[PDB]
């Protein structure tokens, strides 16, 4: 019993990181992708 | 001249493509969250 | 979800962004020559 | 008669106008909405 919450917690702190990491990287490519929006508005 | 009004159309519409990436990576980022909120 | 088909996605996105912003500067430039010409 | 019918077409016309500066008015406050809305997506992370 204590060793099935173990497992359990186990993987559910690895998704944790997993979807910590990709909202982190989606967030930058989207900082990325409006600076280039941004650059686009003015230079049209 | 017509070369610079053609280019300056398209990257209007690059602008439009641009939006529509952003809105669903922004989207995709709240469902990301509110999965992680349901164990946190 | 597994780390590497996460990492696959991203980095495959990230490669595409970089294709991206080396488009758009090149549209970006191409209006810049073309109204330097035109303005002479 | 072509006299009634331009003057029901510059009145046409001008309503189409009233459109184009909705539609300006429009872009703006869509663009706005995404803005403010993505902004709160990044900022609660
Ligand atoms: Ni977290
Ligand atoms: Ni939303």
């Amino acid at each position: 019993i204590e060793k099935q919450m173990d497992r359990v917690v186990k993987e559910m702190r690895r998704q944790l990181e997993m979807i910590d990491k990709l909202t982190t990287r989606e967030i930058e490519q989207v900082e990325l992708l409006k600076r280039i929006h941004d650059k686009l508005v003015v230079q049209s």
